């Protein structure tokens, strides 16, 4: 009980508590992850490994910022993978800096193996308050499949990428159809994203579910696939509608090195833009 | 339960948790307290308002030092009094700085009531490492009571204070024996202070019960029969229930102590508490 210890309940899937920090006009959120309390963060493994994507700390940062009305993900810099244990728990940490005076908060995530004599940072940014929303989507995800998109054959994906080193499990493995139009770094990538029955639930609680978003950025790889990296520099995430759990989703490149997301729900309504993510082997 | 929710458990029955701050080589310790949950609060009330005595936010203070290789409590600050409401809970927060190159720390005591939308704070200060040798007595406690001290009736004082609006229940009415020597400004208050039965079995719980320095500083209004900064406070034993005391006035507006056990082993030294 969170309450009875002096904190407040951070109902979310992933985080325990959030505290205010009075003496900064900060504020810090705290978890403890095990494979055992977190059955389904097994489904994201890296050779073996059991780390929280790249998503689930998107995910924990833009929880953090809405707590203090600073929803937008201005910039996050990923920089150690969080390992899960897989027995134990490893203790972990979003702490979201006081308000600059354009109201930007700094936040970074912290973990602590129960072994551990010391923190390791995982990952460093900035969130900010949203200055003007957006409205509605700006492609025209109505006209789906896209015009002069090639469907492409999935048969045997998710096998290949767990070859070359992506272990996908069954919540991850959401990319249900990919299209593509293109060619060059004027290449789009097309798909339809659901999470398993067994993640949906889940999915409810969370701004986005990890493995939602994910599947919304590995479609490109599952697209290649057919005929490892993780993300490195997050650049202008904002999440404009909480708790989907299907999405049709637009993957592009703004650079040689780079994607950008636009992601709807099956009602058309805007889910998440991403305007840059640059990777890193 | 602190360990389920990513924090360590305090182990302290005014406090529920401890958490490093990574981000600022700080820490937090994370409360609630009721009459509920913490009954022998109610004993210290003014004007039938319940405020944690400023004993209490030093004896977190020294416990959060504690934590952190800081034990010694250079100065207090007593800003707002911690109101204890009637029913429900007070959520309270002790933050403690990153160190300097130093050693020392910043600490803030903070509280949110159940519907405020700001945080009120009560007390800030500094901790200090400890970098002298283990501590001893000044004053001869042995020599009891002192030499030309003389006694003073006890009778019905406690009842006085309580109409002039200090409420001291059971838990607080600890003060037992009491010698004066001198007078106004240069008198020396010598005291016995018991905690009562109830506190007395708990008293292990503490670095010390705030009930038991409460009543060391007290002695001087039962004798007569909320203050402002405190400096230079070390607890050198953890954990007593009865002390024999003298508090003298350094300034005509402020006390100083010292506080040793039953076996003359040195408690608690006070440079000053002032008053203002």
């Amino acid at each position: 009980d969170a309450v009875s210890l002096g904190l407040a309940g951070a109902d979310h899937p992933l985080l325990g508590a959030v505290v205010q920090l009075p003496q900064s006009d900060g504020l810090v959120f705290t978890s403890r992850l095990s494979l055992r309390s977190h059955p389904w963060l097994a489904d994201h493994a890296v050779r073996d490994v059991v780390i929280v994507p790249g998503t689930g700390l998107v995910e924990l940062a833009v929880r953090a910022g809405d707590e203090a009305g600073c929803p937008v993900l201005d910039e996050l810099v990923i920089e150690a993978p969080l390992v899960v244990p897989r027995r134990g728990g490893v203790r972990v940490q979003v702490a979201l800096g006081g308000p600059a005076d354009d109201g930007s908060r700094t936040v970074d995530v912290f973990s602590l193996r129960e072994d551990a004599d010391s923190w390791l940072r995982h990952a460093t940014g900035v969130l900010v308050p949203e200055n003007r929303p957006r409205g509605t989507a700006a492609f025209d995800f109505a006209a789906w499949p896209p015009p002069e998109a090639k469907p492409v054959d999935l048969t045997g994906a998710y096998d290949v990428l767990a070859d070359v080193g992506y272990g996908y499990g069954p919540t991850f493995r959401a990319v249900r159809a990919v299209w593509r139009r293109g060619s060059g770094n004027t290449t789009e990538t097309f798909a339809e994203i659901a999470l398993p029955e067994d993640a949906r639930a889940e999915a409810g609680r969370f701004g986005i579910h990890p493995a939602l978003l994910d599947a919304a950025l590995h479609s490109t790889m599952v697209s290649a696939a057919a005929d490892v990296r993780l993300p490195f520099a997050w650049n202008g995430l904002r999440l404009h509608a909480a708790g989907a759990s299907v999405l049709r989703v637009r993957v592009a490149k703004p650079e040689r090195d780079s994607l950008s997301l636009e992601a709807v729900d099956e009602s058309g309504g805007l889910v998440v833009t991403l305007d840059s993510l640059v990777g890193r082997p």
